[PDB]
């Protein structure tokens, strides 16, 4: 809402905003009586001021007096000052570090609760939302609520009382020309509001291009593989750089807006300074006002109305947070229906296994106008094995998700042992379940923590049986760091057969009551798939288990058969029964380190904007080298009456110091709007470029880079998006102040020199001391920085494994663990930026009580120097305006520093992932692009080590050779490799020793976007985008635009153009991230017409039909029959009916080839080939 910004602050951060705002308001009150103590001084400081009147006249002890009474006065001015300076550096501490105490201890609170709630989303929600943005919300959009309720509310209280502090004394002290300077505070103050609800709503979009960007950038980096593969680098780059000029646009015009609001500051400044000193005349006649008085009075007014004008950005910072704090807060207010965490529900003790659908109905919600299932009826007897069979999308997953309760069946009776399910507690309901998916997916760890995502509280001798029953036991024994092994993010950095035998131990060691086994065995060969079958058929009688598969030898002993035709249950009965039923089971019988010049190198990349960075540089010097040029002015109109005699001369005729405020007053536009403007623009041409070009190498990398640990997509995602923000945060205002403050300084350091020279060392001491500040913080603050990118990279990668593998966690319910995992590594920087807020409240107080203390410091020594006749107000005064501000100047750029530190570690990384070259460089053009390609595939004496197992070796000299119109069919074990040299022909990998040849020539010589271009992979797990279904099938050509015909056609060969058609939406259906909106058969199929669009003269099918039932198998090898010539085609199945047809099959186990010729000659002689035939009928 409103005023719920604040809702977990509890009694500490209560106490914190409380006695923070009241420390505001006192430090905010300082200025006020600032001005009167200066006001005071002015006026009995020019008492003996135009002391020239009658200076020849000299009782000497009169002048001794009038001076003596100077230092006399003098002395306890300084008095005030002091204590006004030692009472701000309490106020401004507790200002700033509580205010950052309520921030951070609600911020802290506002995340594990965010993430409590994203993780307490069902699966529907997950599904109608694009949830890829939602780790963008977690990093970028909290941080603006973090900018928006930190020290920046503390900084507007402040401003509100100087506001009414400025009213109280200009009352005080003025009667009337306190409303000739408030004529201009309600345009200010309707200034701050129609700018700061301008920023806010241009903030609100930039971040959602931002969000855009990063949900574009984490699509492409998950799936990077395929991209790779399909030579898809040109596409994803300029989809990344629309989203990134989408924001640049937005950030120029957030640009020109800030620096002409800010302009138009100044303008109102020096309107303000001229409009006031206009009416000075009221000086000229006596006792209607004093000098003192009117300078008291003017800085009071002036500086309240636009320190409320300077609020702005404090309110606009708080309306940033108001932007993005809705969605942020609206997922929190989102209540599920299906709640997980949820306490409520019954929990019998004991269950028997008995499963009943009754006249289920069901449609997704993504896709609500489809009926999934239709009256579905299912029973399942305790100690009972019942098969799901039927053609691809018939809803057998549909009925496994039914059966843990991730999605509510619109009409129908979900029942266990008699009880509803939605009585039931959804956490316990799942605990007794154990499901193991159509493609199991893991986690970016070790095979043995993947393992007790089953049960945490899980043994090691538990861990080893669970792998012993699913036959894993003996592939971890083999390879190094057994269990203590890191798997690739989503089990990458596994067999297919491998990755599916952890998932199966892991459902095994929740001992589960309720088996949901959805094609667990599709990527294991047929001894492993008897292995693993025994081995449940030795613990059948504990549990109950809902098997599916599309292979007949699982489901050939199951208890009772379960047939899907359009959502029912046409046939239910035993194998013996069914084989004499003459239905869809009999057809299916039949069938089958940081550089410290980092931040210059990245400013080094805007030499095409140069004439920005030397008009602007011109314009800062400008605008630095005339505010020294403003003291001058300032003092000169303190002087015409200080040092200033008859009314006559100089007073009304001086009226010529407004024109010139005027003409400054234009200047500011004409400078300022310059310097922030090109500084602005120059700042989002840059930080885009870095994001492209950052972008731009990340996907120039080779395979073997994401497979490094470091290189996760969160962890990647959280790289692209910090890095750039960092840089983008150091250059613009905080770039134009450096060359602004510097002369702003060093301009004075002439001028003053030139008027009084004595006074002007203290600025050889004041310069110095504020300096060494920045310094004790940026070396006490130094490698925390470090310490907080390495560790937000690691939380992102927490966030990102639950949020995009939402559906396991929530199958194993592990969303508990992962709200540990993340608060965790929420720990470190949590502590970091509450140590962070003690020292910047420090710092912010030293530097700001020393101006306080610098105007006694240095008014007080002018005081003696005016004693021994050296030096006069006028003097005193522009240099103490001068070089005070000079200090105060490079005090704001001495604090700063954290960022320019923060800026550097981040260019160094940026300029280091830019410069880094890939071994196989996708993009480099040279190399040999053959005219003609005959389709001649050989392996002469290949030996491949991947790189994240270097140690292993996966293939032994192997030797293969197909020819042009030659099926070749690799058959094996789990990991022999039958994946690897697919890998190897795409040139994922270079093979250390060996040689890979195409049509006689060795695939290093040619081009790798060239010979990728001719290669049509379907790959073991095939993985879409969260695109359009036509535009993942269009995506097998990126070269050119595919017509839609093609993609028909491609569809058609697919055997998947019927599904689509009689889909709505037709081929614009969206699928889901990664394709989790479709059957597995249905992605295999267009994952095929994907690979057949591209009319590929090599095919490498990688279990292309794993996932497809007889019917659609057999429709899509009759369609690659048809086509048999023209092309050669490399297939691996583990299905013995595909490879039957092959011209010639190889058995590739341990990384040889040991049986070699055809299906006839292997199934002759007893051997390998023999040896699956046997088991497989
Ligand atoms: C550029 C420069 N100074 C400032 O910019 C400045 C920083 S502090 C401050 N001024 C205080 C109130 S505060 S001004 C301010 C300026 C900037 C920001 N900010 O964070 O954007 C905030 C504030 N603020 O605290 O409200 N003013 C004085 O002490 C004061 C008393 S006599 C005097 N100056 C001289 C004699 N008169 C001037 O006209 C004059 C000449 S050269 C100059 N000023
Ligand atoms: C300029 C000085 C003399 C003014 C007075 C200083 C105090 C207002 C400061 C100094 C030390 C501060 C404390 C230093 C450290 C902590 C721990 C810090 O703990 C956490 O990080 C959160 C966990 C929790 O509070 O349990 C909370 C603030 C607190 C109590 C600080 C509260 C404010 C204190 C008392
Ligand atoms: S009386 C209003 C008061 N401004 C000054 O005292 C003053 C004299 S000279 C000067 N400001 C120069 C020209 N301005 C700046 O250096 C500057 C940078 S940012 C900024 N002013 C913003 C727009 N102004 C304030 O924060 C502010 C509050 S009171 C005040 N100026
Ligand atoms: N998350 C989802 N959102 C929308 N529709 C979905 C979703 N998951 C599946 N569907 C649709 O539901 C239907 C049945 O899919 P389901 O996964 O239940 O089939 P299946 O029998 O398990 O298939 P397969 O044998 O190919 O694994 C299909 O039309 C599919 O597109
Ligand atoms: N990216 C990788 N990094 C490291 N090792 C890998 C990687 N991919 C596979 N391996 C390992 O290489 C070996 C062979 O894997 P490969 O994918 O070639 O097998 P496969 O014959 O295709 O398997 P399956 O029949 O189960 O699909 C296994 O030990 C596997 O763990
Ligand atoms: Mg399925
Ligand atoms: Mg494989």
């Amino acid at each position: 809402s409103v005023l719920t910004m604040f809702r977990y602050a509890g009694w500490l951060d209560r106490l914190y905003m409380l006695v923070g705002t009241l420390a505001a308001i006192i430090h905010g009150v300082a200025l006020p009586l600032m001005m009167l103590i200066f006001g005071d001084m002015t006026d009995s400081f020019a008492s003996v001021g135009q002391v020239s009147k009658q200076s020849t006249q000299m009782s000497e002890a009169d002048k001794r007096a009038m001076f003596a009474k100077l230092e006399e006065e003098m002395t306890t001015y300084a008095y005030y000052y002091t204590g006004i300076g030692a009472g701000v550096l309490i106020v401004a501490y507790i200002q700033v570090s509580f205010w950052a105490l309520a921030a951070g201890r609600q911020i802290h609170k506002i995340r594990q609760k965010f993430f409590h709630a994203i993780m307490n989303q069902e699966i529907g929600w997950f599904d109608v939302h694009d949830v890829g943005e939602l780790n963008t919300r977690l990093t970028d959009d909290v941080s603006k609520i973090n900018e928006g309720i930190g020290d920046k509310i503390g900084m507007f209280f402040q401003a509100m009382a100087t506001f009414f502090g400025g009213f109280i004394i200009g009352f005080t002290r003025g009667w009337k020309l306190t409303l000739v300077i408030l004529a201009i505070s309600p345009v200010l103050g309707l200034s701050a509001g129609i700018w700061a609800k301008i920023l806010s709503s241009f903030t609100d979009k930039e971040l959602h291009a931002y969000a855009k960007a990063g949900a574009v950038a984490e699509e492409v980096l998950a799936a990077i593989r395929t991209v790779i593969a399909f030579g898809g680098q040109k596409k994803e780059l300029e989809r990344y750089n629309n989203n990134l000029e989408e924001a640049k646009r937005l950030g120029i015009k957030k640009a020109i807006t800030a620096n002409i609001s800010m302009g138009a500051a100044f303008l109102l400044i020096y309107a303000s300074y001229a409009l006031a000193f206009w009416y000075g005349t009221s000086l000229v006649i006596s006792k209607e006002y004093s000098i003192g008085q009117v300078l008291t009075v003017f800085f009071s007014v002036c500086i309240g109305a636009f320190s409320v004008g300077q609020a702005s950005p404090n309110i606009e910072a708080f309306a940033n947070a108001r932007g993005a704090a809705y969605e942020v807060f609206k997922i929190i207010d989102n209540k599920p229906s299906i709640d997980s965490f949820s306490k409520s529900g019954h929990k019998p003790d004991n269950i028997q296994g008995n499963l009943e659908f009754k006249n289920i109905h069901f449609s997704y919600p993504s896709r609500k106008e489809v009926q999934i299932l239709k009256g579905l009826n299912l029973k399942v007897k305790s100690g009972q094995t019942v098969a799901l069979v039927g053609n691809s999308g018939g809803g057998k997953s549909t009925t496994v998700q039914l059966m843990q309760r991730l999605y509510d069946p619109l009409d129908g009776m979900v029942s266990i042992d008699g009880q509803d399910i939605r009585t039931i507690n959804v956490r316990y309901l799942r605990e007794i379940i154990g499901v193991v998916s159509q493609e199991p997916v893991l986690f970016a760890t070790t095979i043995a923590e993947n393992i007790r995502y089953g049960r945490e509280d899980v043994t090691m001798d538990e861990i080893e049986k669970a792998v012993k029953e699913a036959n894993a036991y003996d592939f971890i024994m083999k390879l190094p760091h057994q269990f203590d092994t890191l798997v690739g993010e989503r089990g990458a950095q596994l067999s297919g057969g491998q990755k599916q035998r952890i998932a199966i131990a892991r459902a095994l060691v929740r001992n589960p009551k309720i088996l949901l086994l959805d094609e667990a065995t599709s990527a294991l060969d047929t001894e492993s798939e008897a292995v693993v079958q025994a081995a449940l058929d030795k613990a059948r009688e504990g549990r109950t288990t809902i098997v599916i598969a599309h292979r007949l030898s699982t489901v050939r002993n199951a208890d009772v058969i379960a047939g899907f035709d359009g959502g029912v249950i046409v046939e239910q009965g035993n194998h013996d029964e069914l084989m004499r039923e003459k239905g869809i089971y009999f057809k299916l019988v039949m069938t089958q380190d940081v550089p410290p010049a980092s931040f210059w190198r990245i400013l080094k990349l805007n030499s095409t904007e140069w004439p920005y960075f030397v008009v602007g540089i011109f314009a800062a010097i400008i605008n630095g080298g005339l505010q020294p040029a403003f003291s001058v002015i300032f003092s000169k109109v303190v002087g015409v009456f200080t040092n200033g005699g008859p009314p006559e001369t100089q007073r009304q005729n001086s009226n010529l110091f407004s024109l010139l405020f005027l003409i400054l007053g234009i200047i500011s536009f004409i400078t300022f709007f310059l310097q922030g403007f090109t500084f602005g623009k120059a700042g989002e041409i840059l930080t885009k470029r870095l994001r492209y070009m950052v972008f731009k190498s990340m996907l120039r990398q080779d395979v073997s880079w994401f497979d490094d640990p470091k290189n996760t997509t969160g962890a990647l995602t959280t790289r692209l998006a910090n890095d750039a923000a960092q840089v983008k945060g150091a250059t613009g205002s905080r770039l134009a102040v450096i060359f602004q403050n510097i002369a702003n300084l060093g301009t004075g350091i002439i001028i003053s020199l030139i008027y009084g020279w004595q006074l002007t060392l203290l600025l050889l001491a004041i310069v110095p001391i504020i300096a060494i500040a920045g310094v004790v913080e940026m070396k006490m603050l130094s490698g925390q920085a470090l310490k907080d990118k390495k560790e937000l990279e690691g939380s992102g990668k927490i966030a990102t494994e639950a949020i995009e593998n939402f559906r396991t966690v929530v199958s194993l319910t592990r969303e508990q663990k992962f709200e540990t995992m993340y608060a965790q590594s929420l720990q470190i920087p949590y502590r970091n930026a509450m140590k962070k807020a003690h020292v910047f409240g420090i710092t912010f107080s030293f530097t700001q009580a020393m101006m306080y203390f610098s105007y006694a410091a240095a008014f007080r020594f002018g005081a003696y120097l005016v004693t021994q006749q050296l030096m006069t107000f006028e003097n005193v005064l522009l240099v103490f305006s001068a070089i005070v501000f000079g200090a105060m100047a490079v005090g704001q750029v001495s604090s700063f520093a954290p960022d320019y530190a923060k800026a550097t570690v981040s260019a160094s990384h940026i300029i280091r992932i830019i410069e880094k070259t890939p071994e196989i460089d996708s993009y480099s053009t040279q190399g040999l692009k053959p005219n003609m390609l005959e389709g001649n595939v050989q392996f002469s004496g290949v030996v491949f080590n991947y790189p994240t197992r270097p140690s292993i070796p996966v293939l032994q000299g192997l030797s293969l050779e197909v020819k042009k119109g030659q099926t070749l069919a690799l058959v094996g074990s789990s990991g022999g490799g039958k994946s690897t040299v697919v890998q190897l022909l795409e040139r994922f990998y270079d093979p250390m020793a060996g040689s890979v040849f195409l049509d006689g020539k060795e695939i290093k010589q040619l081009n790798v976007q060239w010979l990728r271009a001719q290669l049509g992979i379907v790959s073991q797990e095939p993985i879409l985008f969260d695109r359009s279904i036509a535009e993942n099938i269009a995506y097998g050509d990126n070269s050119r635009v595919v017509s839609y015909e093609e993609i028909v056609r491609a569809a058609k060969e697919a055997n998947i153009h019927q599904f689509i058609d009689s889909l709505p939406d037709k081929y614009n259906t969206r699928v889901g991230d990664k394709g989790t909106q479709l059957s597995g058969g249905q992605k295999q199929r267009i994952a095929i017409a994907r690979a057949l669009v591209r009319q590929p003269h090599i095919l490498l099918l990688d279990e292309a039909t794993s996932a497809l039932d007889t019917e659609s198998e057999k429709v899509v090898q009759e369609a690659l029959d048809k086509a048999r010539e023209g092309r050669t085609v490399i297939v691996i199945a583990h299905r013995l009916s595909t490879i039957q047809n092959a011209d010639l099959i190889v058995v590739i186990q341990n990384g040889k080839v040991k049986e070699h010729g055809t299906h006839q000659q292997l199934l002759a002689q007893k051997g390998i080939y023999f040896s699956m035939v046997s088991v497989q009928a």
